[PDB]
């Protein structure tokens, strides 16, 4: 990752070498065996130099590594899919396509993998600008940098600007202020500068959605927002079959019984539910090859559902019940319906 | 509740009448027929004179409708019934026995119903002091009716005077103040007076264990605390069993299931989720009967899970992470072992 030609080159160069190192003595020349293990330590002995310069890519999640979320679902694909694949209903209703979208709700529940899903879905790039580039930006006072985040989605139309944690600057001043800083406002300029064409689409997601600059919420700027709550039941056993996908797992083990007793757990607590099974199975496989070869010298071939169970005793639900009222406080702030249901004709 | 003899005997004399003015025509006279609608009209127009006089009575728990709280039984017997089942012990070892102990912890996490079994290991008279009392004799001025209170515990010897919501004072001043409310003064008073013998034992429990008055938790006073700690899975489903004890529940219901399902279920969202499922098969038994009489003659024996289905929709997890988070706080402010662990010789 964050490797060019050249870095690829270097790679295969040092993997080469490492094979020439380890063979050390004509036609030994000629059987010289490049393994993967030689890959492996040039990948592990790589300085790439392509890092800090930001990929586009359409990204791999295919929509059911997070699953469930079926209204955010289809909100998503009837604001990003929708404008790109079927233009031409949108010039015939006259309505311009929504210029990008607001995802809030509880810290890392699959919103980052929320919009790598519809990127991947629309097949279009997607560009994750991270909270600690928006402050960067805040600290440096290089607030024109971002006039460059937005020139690259716009060659690399159609986009998905995941603004991830749009609210950091606002964390980072929390309290002589109030509002309106200083690339949030650039994020703003050359929000609002580029058409409703170009099929560039800004999804800045927000932890905390009451912080952030009122501004960004009027229409034409980030007008939507989707709540993306908890994982329900579906959404979760989605998230721990992802997580545990590549990993080695047992049949005996009922994911579907994990995501049934697991009520308030947020998606990273589900990563490290699974995070700290593969780190027992780990402790446990290196444990068992120690008094191996220490005794019968002189295996656990997959994580058992007993591993499901000593790191499920660890299980800490990270989001609160108090974070979630406060998401849900600002949900029905945003549902302002009262009355105008059974409007009839 | 609340009937002494007299009105036990007008209960008996309006059912007899009801019978009576029932039958409404001598033979006929001696044929009249007491019947239980009699009784039970006759309990709906009693008045009882007898309520405000408080019960000193061997309650009915039997620490079977109180499952788990297994450290928690072990030392309320150490704390009750060692006293005064087993005194020769402690006038060997010479040890007095402690005149209080101070529950804390969630509310309604099963607090009462934990003192009330204890004294029924004991057989103890159990008085109730509820929270309203005391405040009651904060308002009034009357701090001196609480020397009332311990007297008849002194009466009505061994006992179990649960002062249930001690703290209610300290919530009605929150805040000039600071400590040592008018009748929790009285409270230390009249609790200092009483020897350790007489075998009275004040169990008071608080919900809010910090707002209290520090001189309660003074050794001689009310010195050991218990945390009572949500229901675990064993107390839960006993606390969901004893809940539905006397209802007619279903055979395929599985309350285990139920209780495995709940984790941060304190004992009164417990109950409301059986007085919704309850509730909830009254809704349909007496739809059922009404719409059987307007059309049949013109049954739900029981709850079924699906009861429990839609009953537990609505299922609220009333105490937060961070109010057992406060009292875990408090639980480890309770807890300096630090270091003198393994003090071996």
């Amino acid at each position: 990752h964050g490797h060019v030609g050249a870095d690829l080159a270097a790679l295969c160069s040092e993997a080469a070498l490492q094979a020439i190192r380890k063979k050390m003595d004509a036609e030994v020349m000629n059987s010289l065996a490049v393994t993967m293990d030689d890959f492996r330590w040039a990948l592990s002995q790589s300085n790439p130099s392509a890092l800090r310069e930001t990929v586009v890519e359409v990204p791999q999640v295919t929509w059911e590594d997070i699953g469930g979320l079926e209204d955010v679902k289809r909100e998503l694909q009837e604001l990003v899919q929708y404008p790109v694949e079927h233009p031409d209903k949108f010039l015939k209703f006259g309505m311009t396509p929504s210029k990008g979208v607001l995802f809030y709700g509880p810290p890392g529940c699959g919103k980052t993998l929320l919009a790598k899903a519809i990127a991947n879905e629309c097949q279009a790039n997607f560009i994750s600008i991270k909270g600690p580039e928006l402050l960067t930006m805040w600290f440096g006072e290089s607030e024109a940098n971002v006039r460059e985040i937005f020139d690259k989605a716009r060659q690399a139309a159609p986009c998905v600007l995941f603004f991830d944690e749009l609210d950091s600057i606002a964390k980072a001043r929390g309290g002589g202020g109030g509002a309106a800083d200083r690339v949030i406002n650039q994020i703003l300029t050359e929000m609002d500068g580029m058409s409703t064409k170009k099929n560039v689409f800004i999804i800045g997601a927000t932890n905390r959605p009451d912080i952030i600059d009122p501004a960004i919420l009027r229409p034409g700027r980030l007008d939507q927002l989707i709540y993306i709550p908890l994982p329900d039941e579906k959404s979760r056993v989605a998230i721990l079959k992802a997580n545990l996908r590549k990993s080695p797992v047992a049949k005996d083990v009922d994911l579907e019984f994990l995501a049934k007793m697991t009520n308030g757990f947020s998606g990273a607590d589900l990563t490290e539910i699974c995070q700290r099974a593969c780190k027992l199975a780990i402790r446990e496989s290196i444990e068992s090859e120690i008094r191996r070869e220490r005794e019968r010298q002189t295996p656990v071939p997959e994580i058992r559902r007993d591993h499901f169970e000593e790191a499920m005793r660890f299980a800490r639900r990270s989001v609160s019940d108090n974070d979630i009222r406060k998401y849900e406080m600002f949900a029905q702030t945003l549902q302002q319906s009262r009355g105008f249901g059974s409007f009839r004709f």
